[PDB]
């Protein structure tokens, strides 16, 4: 993982896609 | 339901069920 | 059948809600 | 370094009612 001076960090995964309700 | 020998079956309407979209 | 089939229900449109997305 | 983990799985709930096969 990246190394640097201490700071605020929080790993997160975001996934989105355009879609419509099936019914 | 009626019981008899196999033969042509009249088409019956089908109603969908509301459910969360997979996408 | 022992239980009557569900009555026909018309699909209802759903309006999307605007939200902040990082991506 | 360790291999990056894949995208986090998004659990979903599916509800359906058994009915006559369309085919």
């Amino acid at each position: 993982e990246p190394v640097a001076e201490p700071d605020i960090m929080a790993t997160n995964r975001v996934v989105h896609v355009i879609t419509n309700v099936l019914q």
